[PDB]
């Protein structure tokens, strides 16, 4: 195969590091301040143990699932990135061309260095969703909503967790956002304007960024349709749990009322079987995705994708399951 | 900005060791003994969760709030640090001049190089307080108080925690206080002194110094008007618990009675967030302080000063929070 | 003695790290994925703690005992390790020729670089068991039984955590299995296969690879004689429990109905100790066997088994158990 | 002060380290097999917190008590340990002309390298114990407690963790004891055997090694005298609790009918503070005192001694408490 030989997450990291300018790679790494739930993000599912069924027949395995109504081909959808142009010249475009490939959505960033439309006809069978932040210019908010909906996507993901962006300490080194978010992003963000988005739109609707159980089931009430439960990769508040951590009191707390998934900290198989044995539907993927295009465009991504789905098609048959349905919770108990 | 770039409290630190005479730093630097405690009144942070809550409208933030009744830009305020004008040639006057441009209170050193009066005449219109020890000449002692007093001080901050002083290797070894201390402060001290105290001056008295529920209830017993939960910065009794994880049984302990305070390994906007949700009315910063002179005198002790201000206005924003009132303790868990 | 001096297990580690081509020694030594659950295989063992009884009479010390109903000199035996001869020429009769010596029982890999016969052949009077992998080639599957039972083998160990191998990163890296296993091995085994086995011999039949109280229960109903505790050497699902770990859940959950082993990290007498008071009738090495013959083929073998035998017998002395039938759940609890 | 200078025990040890031969340092370190006790009686003692008092009135602190009904300077005395004559020429006889200067109590080994009148006539007003090992030859076992008898000791502490030597890895590597001990020491040893010491000797007798519970109330109900809580400096069975971790329940177990000691990992004033704080009467230091031997003989036991006292007077003085009576069970808490 392609060269160097890259064969889990990690080393597509390591690779990034190596070819890609520092205060790029660094903007893609860093979580904000200490980065402690940066680390928690994965030591978390390090602590989270498997305890496998054997001897329940996993000849045949299908990782198919459904994400919003919608059917992918497994539990592991790209989450938004923003400026995936700095990895790769082909940027979003490479991304849904290779969702497209593999049969999974893509998460399309609001901060996008192609357009609603021509993500459309890059991957016009692709599920895609958009990624929107609602700005202090709600026309534009509102036009990027209708763009969303004319091209054929199937999703928002309002991202709640960012009215103000996170400090992220070697961007601020490398004089690299934060007053350019400050300018753009509003930060007077209330429940009122979830309301507003939701008479926008009959589009489904996925709050991302909730972490309480709380702001959850006020979600469900607002209508929304999915909690997308996120720390934003640890790049926001420093020091919030790691997402696979209150992931089952967010679905204790949502009562089946609403689909969750997870983004944060997602590099293996394991991390997928063990979000699914907790109570969600899907995960995203971040950065994993920006290493990829890192290292091929296209390709790249749909090698990090098949990794990941592969590397969750082994957990889930050496764990008993022969789809994501009998995955139960009895599969995981913390250490 | 100016040179080298700093833009975290961790930094400052690291420029402090790179300009300061070694025996210095250290002196500045050091826990007592194995430095247990001192690594853990970091740790310690770090192991208390945030749980922000999303879609609060933080468009506006008040980081203001109060001090024994008198107003503060923020609850983060200068503690006591003895000998500052080894980091600077200002030293208290500088300090006391970027408390004064802030809009916070200054604690002033009983050990301080600079007079209650000099400080007084540099920072006329900052809120001061007087940091005193009880020395076996109860003359001085008094004096002290009186001066503040005369002088607009607007507290006495009693501490309680050094009959004698804690045994720092590096001072030791550097052959640099213990025997000064022993010969100065009486290890005598009991609360039969802080009734005397509390007898000779009007203005409100904090006893800092406490890790105990106890010896809190006994503070409010003797009409003391504020606990500063307080292990020296480490530098006291070596195993000592975290100030953060003793703070809220001091604050259960004291059932509302009295204003609570911490110091103790305040590094970031995020420590002053969880010190404030578990019920710290504000926190105090010794060695951040120190840092801030080394580098630049007044203008350094201002930039640290509001790099917390700023980090705390962004942990603040980011957990869903408009202003101080509104931090409660579902805001933390511990991990 | 022979040189290098090799005093404990993690020597010959070193030893067989120090003599083998990488890819041998990664292949011997791997782990699967990120290799947590290597980790915790012996982390595991140190936070269980010893409560050594005193003043009980340690002269004569009997390590005897029995594992499915026939005698062996000590509750250690050889776990079955594929390829053995790439680690030395002498292979599995070096392996069986020193578990005769010794006096301990020898498990044969389904995958041996020596026939079933030549084994019987090298130790015809060495307690010999059969580690079956059940092949979609039913036929072979039959004819390795048959041949273990007409060649004096007393057991039959199945092997049930591998319908498809681990993902081992550097056996991939080196470009070295996964591909050839999974043309061999059947994924499609269920419990059918297993009520099929035991109506096939009425050897002994122990379950090895089981992780879960549920499946152990379901090894008793299908009147199987043991179950084997295993992850694999954390070789197979990544993220699994220590086997120490879930000893005592197995145990309990089995009610003595059946005889409990563990392998999985055993590298010292304590680890073989503790097993015991968990529960455990006898522990099996597999590892440690591999480093044993790459330093000297049997007297290596031998060598590892006795340094097993003889710290067993110390920290079975140091703790006041004469025999095995004495060693109770009080002698441990975890930290 | 005496160069190089040294200010805290573990100084001690990396002096010791510089200019004691490796195998002569390595034996006086080391800790069993894998070191894991050896580790843990010194974390151990980190992770008890301590919680000191304010305001007490510190000025004057004694830090006297008594052991076995003899006075003694401080709770803090010096524990067996053999063949002290490789550390200093003067060996045991410097040892108890210190502990006559400090005024506290000498444990002599039986494998001393100075015979029980020698050191008698050396520290004619020391207090003095003999540490007693139960040889297979009892003739000998007796003429040892007569001796001590006659020499004026007063107590002997009998050591029952030790029926075989540990196997102290780096004495292996530098064949440096195990098969000498197995010559000499008897390993049949029982409490009958305890009942004869108790019948030949009128002295007071502490069982030392003991770990359990039910051990210690056995130790009471055979007319001892003390229990030294020990797992022989983790020389023994490794993979035990620390002393200070399983002293509250050996405390606990003993309903103050007998007093309990400790020894294991103290290196620091805190660390003796914490053990009295948990129900100990006194503590004992093994290598501290080799260290300080290897220093400077007698005087350097003398400031082994001197550095523990003083530490340990400090500790005091800021936890609250002027004399051991008033160390109380609040004083700590385990993290
Ligand atoms: C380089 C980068 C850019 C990101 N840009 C966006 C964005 O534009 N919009 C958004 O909602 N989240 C953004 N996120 C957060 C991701 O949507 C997601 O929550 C996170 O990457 C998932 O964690 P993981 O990277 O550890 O997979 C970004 C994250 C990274 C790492
Ligand atoms: C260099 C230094 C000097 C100090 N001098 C005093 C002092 O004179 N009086 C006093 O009450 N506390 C003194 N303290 C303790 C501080 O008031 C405070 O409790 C501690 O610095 C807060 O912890 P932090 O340094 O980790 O912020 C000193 C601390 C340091 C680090
Ligand atoms: C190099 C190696 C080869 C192995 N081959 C087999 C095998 O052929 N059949 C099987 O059931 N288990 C196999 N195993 C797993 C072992 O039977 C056993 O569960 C494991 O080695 C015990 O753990 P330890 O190595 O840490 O002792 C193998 C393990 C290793 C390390
Ligand atoms: C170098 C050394 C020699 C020892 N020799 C004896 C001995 O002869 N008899 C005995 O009962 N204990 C012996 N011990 C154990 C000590 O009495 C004691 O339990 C241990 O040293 C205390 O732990 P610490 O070294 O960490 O202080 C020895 C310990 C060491 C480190
Ligand atoms: C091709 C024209 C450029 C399109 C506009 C892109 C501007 C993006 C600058 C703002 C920085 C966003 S960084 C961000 N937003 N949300 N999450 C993140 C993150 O870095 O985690
Ligand atoms: C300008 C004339 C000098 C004024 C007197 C200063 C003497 C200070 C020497 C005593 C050392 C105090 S160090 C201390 N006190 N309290 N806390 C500390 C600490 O180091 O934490
Ligand atoms: C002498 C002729 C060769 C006999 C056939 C040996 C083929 C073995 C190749 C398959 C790889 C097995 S590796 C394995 N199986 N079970 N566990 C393991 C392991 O590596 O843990
Ligand atoms: C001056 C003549 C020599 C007197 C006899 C000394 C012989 C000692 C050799 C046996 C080794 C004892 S080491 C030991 N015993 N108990 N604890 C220990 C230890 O090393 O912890």
């Amino acid at each position: 195969s392609m060269l160097p030989r890259l064969i889990c997450i990690n080393d597509y990291e390591q690779h990034a590091k190596s070819v890609l300018p520092k205060s790029i790679y660094d903007y893609y790494r860093s979580g904000a301040n200490d980065e402690e739930t940066l680390a928690d993000n994965i030591a978390a599912f390090s602590r989270w143990k498997l305890y496998p069924r054997m001897l329940r027949n996993v000849a045949e395995t299908d990782l198919s699932t459904s994400v919003l109504g919608q059917r992918v081909s497994m539990p592991i959808c790209v989450g938004a990135t923003a400026m995936q142009r700095m990895a790769h010249v082909d940027g979003e475009l490479a991304t849904v061309r290779a969702c497209q490939s593999l049969g999974t959505g893509m998460m399309l960033s609001s901060w996008a260095t192609s357009s609603i439309e021509e993500v459309a006809e890059a991957g016009p069978e692709a599920l895609r969703w958009l990624q929107l932040y609602i700005y202090k210019d709600r026309e534009v908010t509102k036009k990027l909503v209708r763009q969303a909906e004319k091209m054929g996507y199937k999703a928002i993901f309002v991202t709640v967790d960012t009215p103000y962006l996170g400090n992220r300490l070697d961007d601020v080194r490398n004089r690299f956002l934060a007053a350019y978010v400050a300018k753009a992003i509003d930060p007077s963000i209330s429940w009122e304007d979830i309301k507003w988005l939701r008479r926008l739109t009959s589009l489904p609707i996925v709050a991302k960024g909730i972490l309480r159980g709380d702001d959850a089931r006020e979600a469900v009430k607002h209508g929304l349709n999915g909690i997308l439960v996120s720390n934003h990769g640890a790049r926001q508040l420093d020091g919030v749990p790691a997402t696979i951590d209150v992931l089952p009191e967010i679905v204790e707390a949502v009562e089946g009322k609403v689909e969750v998934f997870l983004d944060g900290g997602v590099r293996k198989g394991t991390d997928v079987l063990k979000a699914l044995a907790l109570g969600a539907k899907a995960v995203f993927v971040g950065r994993p995705i920006v290493w990829g295009l890192a290292f091929q465009g296209e390709k790249g991504v749909q090698d990090v994708l098949e990794i990941l789905k592969e590397e969750f098609r082994l957990a889930m048959a050496l764990s008993g399951c022969q789809n994501v349905k009998v995955i139960d919770k009895t599969l995981v108990r913390k250490n």
